[PDB]
């Protein structure tokens, strides 16, 4: 199934942020309405928060994930949940080699802010 | 229910970052055998990472999560989610006042790391 | 923080089944648009099927699960999780003693159907 | 990623479900220390249960649910939620067809029972 693409409502502000555990180099791309709205980069093997940034999902609503290591698309696992019917979370895990913790690179993705 | 509390495996480091979506200050305790173990404070209204840190679960795995805004305890809600039997996240939202967005401090724990 | 009430996409069918694990008889009721549109009750530790239903959330959307033992609410805790950004899962555990296993309802809600 | 397949506590009871949402009948086969311990067949586009059964997890804890119809399987989706701490749940959607609703069959495994 696809993975790490996830539907929010309409023109609201999100948060996106990257954690990197891995020795080879995380390439984080975000999408929204198919194009690129923000890259986060870094290699970390202890969770370092490669990169974070509040984004508005667009008309559409529709962000994607996309992740990549010395130009080669990891294995991507995600899901959403909703806690109290309010507070979302969007949750990407990343597999970049043959070992299958996929957290080479871990991305997280909240809404409502402010 | 209680909420914020989560039973990891035994010695096991993890990674605890929070996020603030509120004009009052957050302060967040992150507790390892009911002892404090992190400790992290700021303020924004636009989902400023206001602590990160890797920690270890310790021998008991016990990791509980306490927000609070000067002295007023903020109400807790958490679910944890393991993504291809593998990937793992503790996740807490709070709310300091009125309007029940459950974002003011935004914790997640995730795991395992390297 | 409220528990078992959910927002599903207006006018939507979805499922709602419910399982007991208990000595005490459970009654559950759920709500659409604050009106009773089902109710199941029954006995069993074996996580009996005490009843499935198909449901149109209606206009608004507001879906309320309750759950009491002979008239005496039980505790209840839930969350909402989406699969392939597509399938959808409204989850509700309660207690209705002190051994807090929080199973002695357990409901069940997912959509789409068909 | 492999998806369908959770690690629950060793020699523990659970509950297992499964619904039908397609044309195509459904059979869902539940593996326990990989051996097929219930099958689950039935068709229908109104969410009907087509089996529900309570198992033992086993010396393992490995649990497995496979879905196929007219001979070919079906594409899983899958995740694992926790409630207060206590309360598991693992789902499970399949694809047997080209709109990629992912309910043509559901699988809820909870624990724990009693
Ligand atoms: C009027 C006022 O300053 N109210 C704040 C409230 O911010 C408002 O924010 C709340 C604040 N209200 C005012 C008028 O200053 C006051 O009620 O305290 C709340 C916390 O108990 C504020 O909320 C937080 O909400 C604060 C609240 C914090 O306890 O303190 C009041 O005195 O901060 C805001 C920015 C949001 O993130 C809230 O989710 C958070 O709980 O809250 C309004 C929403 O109800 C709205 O955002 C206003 O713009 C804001 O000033
Ligand atoms: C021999 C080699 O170069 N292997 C890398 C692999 O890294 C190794 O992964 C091991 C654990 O699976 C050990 O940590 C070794 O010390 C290490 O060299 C690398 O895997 C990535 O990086 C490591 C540190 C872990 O975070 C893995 O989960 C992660 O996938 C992969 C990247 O594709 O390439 C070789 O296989
Ligand atoms: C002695 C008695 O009748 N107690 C009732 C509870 O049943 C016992 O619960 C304990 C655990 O607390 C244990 O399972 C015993 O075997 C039960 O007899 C009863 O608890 C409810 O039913 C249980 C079977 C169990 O599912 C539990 O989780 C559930 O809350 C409570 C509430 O009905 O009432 C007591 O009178
Ligand atoms: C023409 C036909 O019968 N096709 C079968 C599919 O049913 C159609 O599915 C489409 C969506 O792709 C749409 O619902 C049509 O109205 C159906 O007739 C069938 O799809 C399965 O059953 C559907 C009712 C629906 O639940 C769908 O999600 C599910 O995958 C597939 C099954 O492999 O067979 C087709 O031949
Ligand atoms: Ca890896
Ligand atoms: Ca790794
Ligand atoms: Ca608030
Ligand atoms: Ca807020
Ligand atoms: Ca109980
Ligand atoms: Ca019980
Ligand atoms: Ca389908
Ligand atoms: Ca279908």
């Amino acid at each position: 199934a696809t993975q790490g693409v996830f539907t929010l409502p309409a023109n609201t502000r999100f948060g996106v942020t990257a954690f990197a555990n891995s020795s080879g180099t995380q390439t984080v791309n975000v999408l929204v309405n198919n194009e690129t709205a923000a890259t986060f980069s870094g290699q970390s093997t202890n969770n370092a928060v490669i990169g974070t940034q509040v984004l508005n999902s667009g008309s559409s609503g529709k962000v994607q994930v996309q992740v990549s290591v010395n130009g080669r698309p990891s294995d991507l696992v995600s899901a959403q949940v909703i806690l109290t019917n309010e507070l979302n979370f969007a949750l990407v895990g990343s597999e970049d080699g043959t070992d299958n913790d996929y957290n080479d690179a871990v991305v997280v993705i909240n809404w409502p802010l402010g």
